[PDB]
Parts: C-alpha cells; sequence; structure tokens
C-alpha cells in the first residue's frame, strides 16, 4: 500500500538541445525520499562532450525526494501510483532561456523520469557557453497551489570562475496525474535545497550529482 518507501531507485532519460547543440543523457540513482536526499550518476550518451556548462541541466535531473516537515501535505508523494509532471522556464539574467518538461512515473517499484530540454539565447561568449561556471548556491523555492496544481518560484545563483554569480529565475508548474478528489492540497510553503556536483569525469560526460531538500512553512512569528 505505501508506494514511496524509505529507499527508492530512479532511472532517468533526458533529451534536448542548447544553442543548437543536441545531446542525450541517462542516469541512475538512489535516494531517501523522507530524508530529502538523493544521488544520481549521470552519463552524456549522445552529443558529448557538452560544449556548454553542465550546471544548466542540474535542476532538470526529482520532487519525490523532499523531506516534507510540519505535516505539509506532500503533492508529489501523494501523486503515486499515477505520478506527476513538471514544466519549467528558467530565465538567466544574461538572456539564456531554458525550458524543460518532465514526466515522473513509477514502474516496477522504480521511479522513472523522462526529461525534454530546450535552451536558447545563451550568450555565445557568456559563462555557460564558455564553461566558466562552478555549481549552484543553495536556494529556496516558494510553492503555492494554483488551478489544481502547484506553482513554484525560485531565484538561483550560479557561481562563476573569478568569484562572481549569474542569477536565473525559475517558474515551475507541477501537475498531478491523480484525480483532484484523491489529493490533499498544501497551502503556501517553502523548500530549501542544496544541489551539489560530487564529481565529474571526461569533460562532464560522467557527472555525479546530489541534492538535499527540506520543506517547511515560514516559522517567523506572525502578528495576523
Amino acid at each position: 500500500s505505501e508506494l514511496i518507501t524509505e529507499n527508492m531507485h530512479m532511472k532517468l532519460y533526458m533529451e534536448g538541445t542548447v544553442n543548437n547543440h543536441h545531446f542525450k543523457c541517462t542516469s541512475e540513482g538512489e535516494g531517501k525520499p523522507y530524508e530529502g536526499t538523493q544521488t544520481m550518476r549521470i552519463k552524456v550518451v549522445e552529443g558529448g562532450p557538452l560544449p556548454f556548462a553542465f550546471d544548466i541541466l542540474a535542476t532538470s535531473f526529482s520532487k519525490t525526494f523532499i523531506n516534507h516537515t510540519q505535516g505539509i501535505p506532500d503533492f508529489f508523494k501523494q501523486s503515486f501510483p499515477e505520478g506527476f509532471t513538471w514544466e519549467r522556464v528558467t530565465t538567466y539574467e544574461d538572456g539564456g532561456v531554458l525550458t524543460a518538461t518532465q514526466d515522473t512515473s513509477l514502474q516496477d517499484g522504480c521511479l522513472i523520469y523522462n526529461v525534454k530540454i530546450r535552451g536558447v539565447n545563451f550568450p555565445s561568449n557568456g559563462p555557460v557557453m564558455q564553461k566558466k561556471t562552478l555549481g549552484w548556491e543553495a536556494s529556496t523555492e516558494m510553492l503555492y497551489p494554483a488551478d489544481g496544481g502547484l506553482e513554484g518560484r525560485s531565484d538561483m545563483a550560479l557561481k562563476l570562475v573569478g568569484g562572481g554569480h549569474l542569477i536565473c529565475n525559475l517558474k515551475t508548474t507541477y501537475r498531478s496525474k491523480k484525480p483532484a478528489k484523491n489529493l490533499k492540497m498544501p497551502g503556501v510553503y517553502y523548500v530549501d535545497r542544496r544541489l551539489e556536483r560530487i564529481k565529474e569525469a571526461d569533460k562532464e560526460t560522467y557527472v555525479e550529482q546530489h541534492e538535499v531538500a527540506v520543506a517547511r512553512y515560514c516559522d517567523l512569528p506572525s502578528k495576523l
């Protein structure tokens, strides 16, 4: 009866194109969904080595592995067995735009992700296309219910060679494949996360990536 257990395995398939460079990746990983932790081992299977920074793909590689505290209704875990989808636009402040759409299903006890990526207008001499990035700062997503699904918003900061940062803003739409009558919706809430590259090999043809994510309400005193 409980479909999301203490330990879960994932398989992912990704395809897309950034500034007209086509690529595919696959990954395998494991996580602890109630701890909010996960690791993936990713391989670039076509179009490698990537002539752009792997960091721009990092958020496209898993919302079942968020630790929902304070009894926050969990839209993602509640969605099984049917699963859920997400669609996102990421807008870089230097004009790069990356759109991604994802399906999450559960098949034979394994989480299955299918991701499609389209990135356009990354500046040809910018840090993404010149591979001058160094991973992501920790970030906070705000989630709120809208039209029977959830919307998500975050700003994220990309570390740069030299010590600067390039900021991007994410708008995400989350939709459940389970009927609305069988789901308990959350109110507005927040997810804090770290997204970390653990190691890479051969010009990021092999990447190991890790996330920790925890969901919470705003715990500051209200006067309302």
